[PDB]
């Protein structure tokens, strides 16, 4: 893999190594709020993070991942559009170089400053690597970030970023509670899609919350001090690590709310 978000290896190039990039259920997408139909058959989302066990935070060269112990049913997502039980494995964000861009999904073409992805795998497939090979293998909970008041529950994340500045660096990151990153409402849109980074597998049920969380300018500024590069290499700030909206094609976005 040599893909990224730079001037020569960005999303518009990914199809050359990952031809599924031009596939029929790629993500992210623009959510046209007027066209998304309310589906009264959709259940409330069940987010059960009470026993979530974070372990580590890693700069992987494209984002930072907060990783969870997913060796048993601790932090799970169920309900909503989902059949069965999906286990939290990691979360990460996508963000911009300025507050006017950064999200992957858009809402009536609005870009948010960032987007949080909580990634979960369907336990019926036994492990993450097998789940990503299935059309219903993953459920990603997407949450928009806007800049305003600080998010207190995010500060522990931002304060560790200086210790994982460059690609390949990790730090212990235990006892982090991802419930502190959720908005008040769990109203959502949902559609079938894909991973938004290579290999872009078409294995994701997307659940995108309508209500953004607010973070402070200072918090997002610290995201933007991370580096895509490794230690000692020329500094490339980790910014604009988002894939743009992809064609909706033959898909319906459903709303959980009127
Ligand atoms: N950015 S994301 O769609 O949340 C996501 N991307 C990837 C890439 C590989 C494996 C899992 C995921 S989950
Ligand atoms: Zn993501």
């Amino acid at each position: 893999h040599h893909w990224g978000y730079g001037k020569h290896n960005g999303p518009e190039h990914w199809h050359k190594d990952f031809p599924i990039a031009k596939g029929e259920r790629q993500s992210p997408v623009d959510i046209d709020t007027h066209t998304a139909k309310y589906d009264p058959s959709l259940k409330p989302l069940s987010v059960s993070y009470d026993q979530a066990t974070s372990l580590r935070i890693l700069n992987n060269g494209h984002a930072f991942n907060v990783e969870f112990d997913d060796s048993q049913d601790k932090a799970v997502l169920k309900g909503g559009p989902l059949d069965g039980t999906y286990r939290l494995i990691q979360f990460h964000f996508h963000w911009g170089s300025l507050d006017g861009q950064g999200s992957e999904h858009t809402v009536d073409k609005k870009k948010y400053a960032a987007e949080l992805h909580l990634t979960h795998w369907n336990t019926k497939y036994g492990d993450f690597g097998k789940a990503v090979q299935q059309p219903d293998g993953l459920a990603v909970l997407g949450i928009f970030l806007k800049v305003g008041s600080a998010k207190p529950g995010l500060q522990k994340v931002v304060d560790v970023l200086d210790s994982i500045k460059t690609k390949g660096k990790s730090a212990d990151f235990t006892n982090f509670d991802p419930r502190g990153l959720l908005p008040e409402s769990l109203d959502y849109w949902t559609y079938p899609g894909s991973l938004t980074t290579p290999p872009l597998l078409e294995c994701v049920t997307w659940i995108v919350l309508k209500e953004p969380i607010s973070v402070s300018s200072e918090q997002v500024l610290k995201f933007r001090k991370l580096n895509f590069n490794g230690e000692g290499e020329p500094e490339e700030l980790m910014v604009d690590n988002w894939r743009p909206a992809q064609p909706l094609k033959n898909r319906q976005i459903k709303a959980s709310f009127k």
